[PDB]
């Protein structure tokens, strides 16, 4: 495919390595003692020669007599389809002849050693390194997509394999070598494996990364392959795409303080797999649960909404260096897959700076508000949007608008995520929020039996329905906070609430802060009304004009499959049950919702608007694999 | 098309700006009183009205008695067409009802005031800013693409048109207010204008741009236009795609230090265009010749050549800031187009830190070696390789062997090029010659009455084969450098060359250097060896094992349609005939080319190896659009 150029050299020998996949053209005429006017050739059994004149080729005998006029437009093409051997004599030889006699008055010849040489990966997709794949140069998305995956090394069986396959004689000719490397750039995103004395023994040692762009080969003859284990060292982010390319020459010595000269390379691409995050619709694994050791009914509940399931449960105590809720505001479960394996990634956030054992990958980072924490990370199920599938989902990162000077995830984590691209970011409002994570006022939930998904959105509107309604049917004493001592003296009761008419406005502004949430999800996840249902919720302003949770906040729940965890309300009592408990049973129920209400506030006897225990869920990865899809530009 | 939320507000009125193009959906069910159990509606002309239940829409007319269930799940959607006038009483009302009675227990109003409010741009790439581009806020390369294109300033009625197109009543409603903004990021990267205060005169101010994210905008009632002009203020770059967005929204006021609620955002995106280079096909327009005062036969033979042609030649003297060679090494020509506007732009890089005239753009750059100079940078003609067509052709620089440590044109430069993307650039070998220029050895040239070009490709091949030739004719005492005095005492003969045995082992080896060049140049352009002419060249090498030039070298060369100005090489003569003009001549001219060779040594009485003039050709940028292309991803 590749044509290459190799002269005569006046009156002399050259000698050469063929590389396999590619051909000479050879110059005859500058190699012409002057005064000479027609050339023969003669060529061994393994070498095909064309003459070529003025772009038309003729193919030409191993012994020919045949002449032709010399002229710089008359060249060889020279051919090899098979590897030299140690009984191998590959050469082309170019007789020269005068206008006088037929005897030659001179002679050039080129002597050819003929090899394979194929940096291999494994660029189909199916887990097995195939035999130098045409398109192992680049890197495609989708179903046709092709070229290879690399998994980043988030903790060597497991890393991407890359063979070095050689065919050819004993040794390659004097003055030959082959170096794998890298560039500069891509030093610090991948690192090479290799057993460089395999006599010695199996020891792997890292030949090509930070501080290493090139190793030096050992050629061995005959049918060989080198195997290397390739590994990532990093995502894709801001300033990196997540490509990287590995590289292979054969180099020829020319002298001494002359730079060897590449005069074949052979390249692979490969990508480094995007973190991924996984939605509350997908099958739930583990559930893993920090709180204090004596919070009993928190636990005791857990374990037996857990036991309704075939999930397992983890459960964590608090620690000096981490928040009361860190397992889900400091710690994320995603994933990362490439074709031949795939294993769950977390990435971890301390506050000040134990884990899930060894099965895990953990990304650790390395100013910040509350909008870092991963409460304010969310991810859609697969929905489509205008026609564009989103395979995956999308990513939801709680913000604030752009003119407002409000608070905003660090540019760092947000870069992060963009630039895994599968998910295709999107911004919400949370700002309004105390705390300011999205988790607060939105979730996800899959209806059972199908499968489809609703949105589950935080209302204050619903709330002030029920409580008036419930005060229209002469309810209005009902006491809410009912088994938390601490908020006894407070006596608050329907009555109360409905007659604080700051508390309405500040409520009404949430509603509308809601609401605009409530139209980018629909605008960003392609979803209408009949995809949403409101649940009741209540908060009260602070002094920044944000707001903490009145009761806690339903909306943030354990989602296995069918069966929902839900933060206990402590409402008002009607007909001694919790009339927000029986509103969201009404609500969820008839969809074939199970619904198990959460105590996590009573070992602290009331409830100021902080939740002091957190709850994560591992889930099995999508189906779909990302490569498959086909993001934007 | 979108869907925006608002609420009814329990026994209230609310007023809203309905924007056109969106609708509302609206919760009648919150703001029913407790007890109520259905609900009608009345609405004005100019507002449509349809119930909507569980996802079944009915339409109502301005005066029904019609009631309806009181259900979460029953709501209204509410949609306008036309804006709002002073004649307009824009509204919808809600009764509610209780069991009992038919009259109203109570009801709940929507005042509406619809405007149209549209940022537009000539996003369709003819020139005229259309209205309402439904694409507007998106950017794709190709014949069908669409979005709009943006000039950098280089240096307002050559900027890119934005209109803020508006409809509506005399005034915005309380508490409303429109702002235009763009982001921090984008903020180094163009600028807007506007005039401020049309009551007071023309004048056009900066309101976007570097420390200014936001302007206030006034509104103006019935159908009123805003203009803007942006311009770009650099070029793409590493970490710039070209791409940046404007904003306009519709703010509404809440309360004293709450931030204001974007109720409405309009989206442009533009892109920069690229900076693009001019191949020697292209058609000549202006030649610029740098040379000391004294170089009479250069400045007469280039007057000459130009006189041939319909093409202005300017002249340059040298400057104490700036190289010999300085209007071919420190400036380059390239051209920046738009839909409505185009033009010339220079890259100047002067060597220590005049001009070509207004008519030109002009970006100046801000550890530097030879391999700097624009000597160093080529394009090719348009080409295809292996199907992918290059519209535009293809940027080339030398470089040195990755493994080497050899030099490098700096990484800036080479960020910038790539970039650019629309001429997608190679990289050769330069880094062999002393100087370190691709310019040095190769250059394209039309083939005149065709459509096709040819790869010049200096050759020390051909040289010698020549020599050898003139030698065996008897000629071999034939002196070279003819008429420069400062050479006579060295008595170069073709003899005198051809016994020097390092010497031929030096252009061996460059020979070898210009043939990996070659086959990069089939590779990447798409060449065969009919697209190619080697001239005679010949080096010598230097302590550091580069080559100069022994004679001067022909390649470089003044391209104008069918005629070249070639240096005139000073050759060994041959009936009183330079033999490297009559080879050159017999591989040109039966093609067509009319060569002319220009003397610019004879004013220094000797040829090192270093040429102490220069010139540079403005040319006709391309006919085929850049936005017309579609890159690599
Ligand atoms: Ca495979
Ligand atoms: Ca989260
Ligand atoms: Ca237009
Ligand atoms: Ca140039």
């Amino acid at each position: 495919l590749r044509e290459r150029t190799v002269r005569l050299q006046y009156g002399s020998r050259v000698e050469a390595v063929y590389v396999l996949g590619t051909y000479l053209w050879t110059d005859v005429y500058s190699a012409a003692p002057a005064g000479a006017q027609t050339f023969s050739l003669k060529h061994s059994e393994h070498v095909w020669v064309e003459v070529v004149r003025d772009g038309e080729a003729e193919e030409v005998a191993t012994n020919g007599k045949q002449r032709w006029l010399l002229s710089p437009s008359t060249t060889l093409r020279v051919t090899m389809s098979q590897a030299s051997t140690e009984a191998s004599s590959d050469k082309v030889t170019v007789n020269y002849y005068d206008e006088e006699g037929s005897i030659p008055i001179d002679q050039a010849g080129l002597f050819l050693t003929a090899i394979e040489i194929s940096l291999d990966v494994d660029a189909d997709r199916d887990g097995v390194v195939e035999k130098n794949n045409p398109k192992k140069a680049s890197w495609t998305w989708g179903p046709e997509g092709q070229g290879a995956i690399l998994l980043v090394n988030c903790d060597l069986k497991d890393m991407s394999q890359m063979i070095l396959r050689t065919k050819g004689p004993d040794r390659l000719p004097a003055g030959y070598e082959i170096v794998l490397y890298i560039s500069m750039s891509d030093s610090d995103k991948v690192g090479v494996f290799y057993v460089e004395n395999p006599f010695f023994g199996q020891r792997y040692i890292h030949i090509l990364g930070r501080r290493k762009l090139y190793h030096v080969v050992k050629y061995t003859g005959g049918s060989a392959e080198l195997l290397f284990f390739v590994e990532g060292l990093c995502f894709p982010d801001e300033g990196f795409s997540g490509l990287v390319s590995i590289h292979v020459s054969l180099l020829e010595y020319m002298a001494q303080d002359i730079p060897l000269t590449p005069i074949f390379t052979d390249t692979v691409i490969f990508r480094i797999a995007p973190w991924i995050m996984t939605p509350n619709i997908l099958p739930p694994v583990s559930v893993f649960v920090c709180c204090m050791k004596d919070n009993y009914l928190f636990l005791k509940e857990v374990k037996n909404l857990v036991e309704k399931t075939n999930c397992e449960l983890k459960v964590c105590f608090q620690y000096l260096n981490r928040g009361d809720r860190w397992i889900q505001d400091e710690i994320e479960f995603g994933y990362i897959e490439a074709p031949h394996k795939g294993f769950p990634v977390v990435l971890d956030s301390p506050r000040d700076g134990e884990l899930l054992g060894p099965d895990f990958g953990y990304v650790t980072r390395e100013s910040v508000t509350s909008l870092d924490s991963f409460g304010n990370l969310e991810v859609s199920p697969p929905v489509t949007v205008n026609g564009k599938t989103y395979p995956l989902g999308r990513i939801l990162i709680g913000s604030s608008f752009p003119l407002s000077g409000g608070r905003r995830m660090t540019k760092v984590v947000r870069d992060f995520l963009k630039a895994q691209q599968v998910q295709a970011p999107v911004e919400l409002y949370s700002d309004w929020l105390t705390v300011g994570h999205v988790d607060e006022f939105m979730s996800f939930v899959p209806i059972p039996g199908t499968k489809k998904f609703l949105l589950l959105m935080a209302s204050t509107s619903a709330c002030y329905k029920l409580f008036r309604e419930k005060q229209k049917d002469g309810h209005g004493e009902a006491i809410m906070f009912k088994g938390l001592g601490g908020m006894s003296s407070k006596r608050i009761t329907i009555n109360k609430i409905l007659s604080n008419e700051s508390l309405v406005q500040e409520n009404l502004y949430f509603q509308r802060c809601l609401d605009w949430n409530r139209d980018i999800l629909k605008k960003e996840l392609g979803l209408t009304e009949q995809d949403i249902i409101d649940l009741p919720a209540l908060f009260k302003m602070d002094e920044d004009h944000r707001a903490r949770a009145f009761f806690p906040n339903m909306v943030n729940m354990i989602v296995l499959d069918k069966d929902l965890g839900i933060p206990k309300p402590f409402g008002p009592q009607v007909e001694e049950e919790c009339c927000l408990e029986m509103h969201v049973r009404g609500l969820l129920e008839p969809l074939g919702l199970e619904c198990t209400f959460i105590d996590d506030i009573s070992a602290y006897h009331k409830f100021l608007g902080e939740v002091h225990c957190g709850t994560n869920v591992r889930r099995k990865p999508f189906t779909f694999k990302w490569w498959h899809m086909v993001p934007s530009r």
